[PDB]
This record gives C-alpha cells, sequence and structure tokens, in this order.
C-alpha cells in the first residue's frame, strides 16, 4: 500500500520507522513536514538501518486547498496525522474530500473530541473511516480496557490510568518537548469522572506512591487525558476513572522556580535596549531536545488499573507495558515517549490497511476489536504483562 | 567639617543620610559618583526628611589624577570609599598624595580574581604613617562593628579569648517568590566560593556551603547558619590575643538556595552571550531584567537581621562565654534612612568611623583595622545612631 505520513517530530519518526520495517504492508511511504530537513534526517536513519527508503516533500497543513492536492498527487490509501493537533481538523477535511481513510494521535485544540466526532456523519456518508488517538494513552491504554472488558470482565467499575517515564537524561533539568506543554501539564486543573460527573482538582492536587512494576515506588499527580472522554461514553457500567502521571521532585523544584522568575513568559520584554521572549531564551538554554534521544537511559511502563465484577466476584487486574529508552535509540533513533507513542500509530494504520479494523465514521479505539490490536504489539515491541491484583469482598450477612 | 563621599549605591545612600543627621561635624557633604539618578535619589530623600543638602559631582575612581583633583578643589577633612572593592587602590593613592585621611568598608580585590584580602592595603602602612596620614579599613558592621565587638569583648570581659562566632542573620522578606539586592553575580559568588576558617594557627577550607548549624537568633529564631569565609578573620587571627578558633556563619533559607541552583542549572546566571532566533543575548542580564528591581526592594522589606559575636574564653581563672549583638528592622530603617537593613548595617558604622576620626578619638598614622583601636567611643555612638546593641551572658 502507498501510505502518506504528515510529520516529522519525536513519533514522526519512530512511526515512520515502524512503518520502513512492515513493508508487507507499507510499500511505498512518503513523508511530509513543514520543514524539509526534518523529513530528510528521518529517511537518513531509515536509509542507514537498513529499512529502504521514502519520498519526503513538505506541505502547509493549515491549507486544505494543499493538502487535498498533495493527497490527489500521492493517491495514498491512508493518511497519518502524527503533526500538531491544531491541524487535525484541515487534515480531516482534505481527507474527507479526497475520500481516504485518516487516523491522529491526538485530539483537536486551538483540547476536546467535538469538532472531531463532528465529521462522523460526513464520514460516514462518504464511505470514510476516521480513527482517533491512535498512540499509546490515548490509544493502547483504550485497548487495554477494551481488551479487558471483552476476556476480563462482565462489568467494568473503576479504571485507572498509570503512565510512569523513570528515563534520565544526564541533565539538572531539560525539556522533551516546547516548555510551553510543560508548563500546561503542571499549570491546568485536574479533572477526573465519577458517577456521571466530571470532577475537578487544583493544579497536581491529588497524588500517591505507586509501585511501577520493573521500576518501583514514584509519586503520582492526577491529571485530566484526552481518553477519559471517550472512555466514560464506551465503557459500560463505569463508575470512576482516573489518569495518574509520574512527576520526580527535582522536575517539579526547577518548574515552579523556572516559572517564579517568569523564565517560562510569552510577552516580550526590554532587555539592554532589544525585545526578548523570556520562554525563548529557555528554549535556546535547555539542551536540544532532539539530543536527548542519545542520552536518556531508564525504563518506562505505562498501563490500566482496572476495578470490575467477574461472574458475580470481584476482580482486579493490571495490563501495562514497560519499554526501554536505551533499546529504543538503538532501534528507530528516538527515545521511549516517541516509541511508545509512534509504534501505535504504526499499528492502528496496519490494522486499518489490512481489514482487521473498518469501519465508515469517526472511531475511538475502545470501540474496535482490541485482539488484533493486542497482538501486534507482542510483535512490534511493546509487550504487555496481565497481573492479577488483590480484589477482597466485604459479606454481610 | 568638608567631607567627601565617593559611590552612591545602598550603603552609599545611608553614610550620606547619617552624615546629613550630624551636621555638627559633617557640616558640608560632597558625593562623588558617576552616577547622577542615584545620587539625586538620595539628595531628594535627605532634603524631603530635613535634613539639608549635599553636592554632587562626578569623577572616575579608576583615575588617580581626577581624584587628586577633585580633593585638592573641595579641600575635605576625609574621604569615604564606599564605592567598588576594586577600586580601593586608587582611593587609597589619592589621599596619600592630598595628605587626606581614608576609609572604606570593603578590602581590595582585583577585577580579575575573586580573592579578596589586606595584603595591598596593608603595604600603605609605612607610607600613610610617614606622611602623618590615616586609613581606616572595613569600617562596616562586618567587618567592622563584629571587629568592635570582639575588641570590646577582650577590653572588659576576657583575660583571654579562646573562640569567636560570628553569627549574621537577615530574616528579611520582600515578598517576591525570589529576588536580589545585588547584581546576581553576587549572590552568586557567596555560595560558590569554598568555605574557610581558623584552628590553632592554621586555615581550613571547605566545599562550599559544606558545614551547617541550626542557630537560634535572639527575636528572629532558629535559623539554617552556614560557614562561608570572611574578610575580618584575617585581621582577627592577627590582633585577638589566646586565640584559638575563629568561624563566620551566614544564614540561608532554603527557598533562597533552591532558586540559586535551579537557576545556575539552567544556565540563567551566564555571562557569555548565547543566540535566541538570531539575537546575541546574556542570560544575566535576562534574569536582571525579569526580576524586580533591586532599589525597589528595601520599600517592600519587612523582618529583622541579627548579627553579632559568640565569645568564649577565660576571665580571672573560670570560663565565660558572652553573645554580643544587634538586632535591626527592615521597615525602621526604610522609614529613617530610605533603605533596607542590610544596606544600614553597613551604612551607620562607616559614618561613625568618620566621625570618630573627624573628632579625633580614634587617630593614629596609618592603615589600621577596627580591633587596633579603643572600640568604647565607637561602642558608646552604637547606642547613639541607631544600632543598639545587646550583651547576653551565656
Amino acid at each position: 500500500a502507498k501510505v502518506l505520513q504528515i510529520g516529522a517530530g519525536g513519533v514522526g519518526g519512530v512511526v515512520a520507522h515502524k512503518m520502513a520495517m512492515n513493508r508487507e504492508v507499507f510499500s511505498h511511504i512518503t513523508l511530509a513536514s513543514r520543514t524539509l530537513s526534518k523529513c530528510q534526517e528521518i529517511a537518513q536513519s531509515i536509509k542507514a538501518k537498513g529499512y529502504g527508503e521514502i519520498d519526503i516533500t513538505t506541505v502547509d497543513a493549515d491549507s486544505i486547498e494543499e493538502l487535498v492536492a498533495l493527497i490527489n498527487e500521492v493517491k495514498p490509501q491512508i493518511v497519518l496525522n502524527i503533526a500538531l493537533p491544531y491541524q487535525d481538523l484541515t487534515i480531516m477535511e482534505a481527507c474527507l474530500r479526497t475520500g481516504v481513510p485518516y487516523l491522529d494521535t491526538a485530539n483537536y485544540e486551538h483540547f476536546e473530541y467535538k469538532e472531531q466526532w463532528a465529521f462522523h456523519d460526513r464520514y460516514k456518508e462518504k464511505g470514510v473511516m476516521a480513527l482517533l488517538g491512535s498512540g499509546f494513552d490515548p490509544g493502547v491504554t483504550n485497548v487495554f480496557c477494551a481488551y479487558a472488558q471483552k476476556h476480563y470482565f462482565d462489568e467494568i467499575h473503576e479504571i485507572d490510568i498509570l503512565d510512569c517515564n523513570a528515563g534520565d537524561h544526564g541533565y539538572p533539568f531539560a525539556t522533551n518537548f516546547n516548555p510551553e506543554i510543560n508548563l500546561r501539564e503542571v499549570s491546568s486543573k485536574g479533572r477526573y469522572w465519577e458517577n456521571g460527573e466530571w470532577i475537578e482538582t487544583e493544579p497536581m492536587e491529588i497524588m500517591q506512591v505507586w509501585d511501577y512494576p520493573e521500576v518501583g515506588p514514584k509519586d503520582s499527580y492526577l491529571l485530566y487525558h484526552e481518553e477519559l472522554e471517550s472512555l466514560v461514553r464506551n465503557i459500560k457500567g463505569l463508575k470512576r476513572i482516573r489518569f495518574f502521571m509520574t512527576f520526580g521532585q527535582s522536575y517539579l523544584t526547577h518548574m515552579r522556580c523556572l516559572e517564579n522568575v517568569g523564565m517560562l513568559r510569552i510577552d516580550e520584554i526590554e532587555v539592554n535596549g532589544c525585545k526578548v521572549v523570556p520562554i525563548q531564551v529557555l528554549k535556546a538554554l535547555l539542551p536540544d531536545p532532539a539530543s536527548l534521544a542519545s542520552r536518556t537511559k531508564g525504563k518506562t511502563n505505562i498501563g490500566c488499573y482496572i476495578k470490575g465484577i467477574k461472574e458475580g466476584k470481584a476482580r482486579t487486574i493490571y495490563i501495562y507495558n514497560v519499554c526501554d529508552h536505551e533499546s529504543c535509540y538503538r532501534e528507530v533513533n528516538a527515545q521511549a515517549i516517541s516509541y511508545t507513542t509512534g509504534v501505535p500509530a504504526m499499528i492502528g494504520a496496519k490494522l486499518m490497511l489490512e481489514g482487521k479494523w473498518s469501519g465508515k465514521g469517526v472511531f475511538n479505539m475502545e470501540e474496535l476489536d482490541p485482539d488484533p490490536f493486542m497482538d501486534e504489539l507482542n510483535k512490534q515491541g511493546l509487550p504487555w504483562e496481565v497481573k492479577e491484583m488483590e480484589a477482597l469482598e466485604h459479606h454481610h450477612h
């Protein structure tokens, strides 16, 4: 098949590499990004590791007419949106007009699903499929849930998503993304769902020490996360769902200190005559995020702790995946964060092009059969585990 | 008498003010500097407070000719050097040539090194004595008052002093998450320098900020105190007899140290230029632009400071321990002389040293450190100029 991928960032790289490692499904690969050089750098690594060639081009993903044009010239069977979230809607419109399947790893943001779910009837009518959040979280976390709902429970009551990155880059402080993102995670109020109500919290207000398998105990804080919005819709009998994420104390200290002196401001200021932007100086001071991939060591562990009922008795399982940073860099020239997000995308595409995951309209992961997806994960470098946990019942006569 | 002050920084404004409050001795005041706006700031506060007028003029304290010329024009009876430490030598040469008494509050430091010592200044002794001129070194609180406290205890409370612990605490709060009173480069050297103290005729170094102890400062409470080196240790080991050990400890909040280390880590304290969208940018200059203006802090600082000496020795065959100290309130310092307690505790003492020389209560020919002179008239002026002290029998 001929595929067109948009986006050459860290995740974008892993996706292209993984597609180049499955040439029986992805025969002709076209990679398009705003900056041509990023695309070249990826082709360079793909070629060097012996995975073949890939066509590279650029494009203004903000222009529908341009995207339509590019799609009409390449004639792809599926378009992978591994680009910025603020381009979902324009890429989806292009796909709708050309009648070509769509897949992305993050919802719209100018973040919720409303805008994307809005393309549903138009997609179904055009006879086109659109898959959403095909990453690890959202994505594999969604599949773990649907898979658990299919083979381990009759009813799922509580779901906790636990995301931990123990990776260590060797620097006092260094961010993997654009500082504005890191600030947003710890600045936004936390949100979760219980008994059909969305409950908010103060930023980083709720924390627990969870012992992540193969990693050990870590402080885990409660944050909002996009899959919570589709899981409450799909998992039947759900009473509560929360999302937790790992946060080292050293890291939280640097962020707060930087924010305190205003090193995270976006407005301009006068510095010896010339106008400068606080956060831009930070980006220029912190080490290059690209270079962190070869220095990061340690493991990551993301998964779901699920409590429900099975054959009338309480049950509790823990489905998760552990990934090693150094291994990821050796295989696809990227760290575990990009890796865990990129493989699931390659898989969702593979499934869609093979017909194991077909439909007409816009879909979330939990809506499709997880079995073929779960088999691929064990084969593509993201082996998962199911661990039976303590499930105590209290009878009262 | 006519006096000449060089420099118009925080301490400088305090010195000028206090001098303006003692016209009996300082009847004509001239403030030499390279920053008019700063002098203007000070002159306005002095006038509005009812303490008269002062003459501001400009001069480059790097030029010996300018100084000599300025001094020959003004005919001052004393020159108060409240300028930068690297300028100590040029101002001393000028005073020497014009035969005018000299006084400063910080010892010489070459701009190329971070080493501050008395060597260069002590080397002027014979020329000053021969010329019949007096030079008083480090006339601030520490060094300065701490030295007098020690000379005081040795004259009245001990036959022999064996141990001195100089404790400096600033409990002040400017309300901001983080903010310095000085050029960040300075706050950074304070905590980057090796620690150093003296024991049994020997100098002992430590890793920066290694030794620390919780000390309960009167009117302030228990604070984490760290062992730092300080300039008065160098003269005190010379002048205090029987001394076995001397150490300097300074207070440091945890939040403060956290911000400092964090900032130094991401590179916000670098002085070199980096590129930012094709534009050369000095990190620390961006930091100075984000932090509040040091001048605006004086009016926002609340809280106290406690500086003193913990002394143990022998008095009439028996062991004895005394604690001499001073407590200064930040807000009171702002109301009275338009400055914070850091500036105030260093400034008032410089004024008293000049007062004692101009009245002749402290007279000698050559270069002198505070502990070589009679501390009584100094200790008296302290109770009278806003730095009342207390002696606590341990």
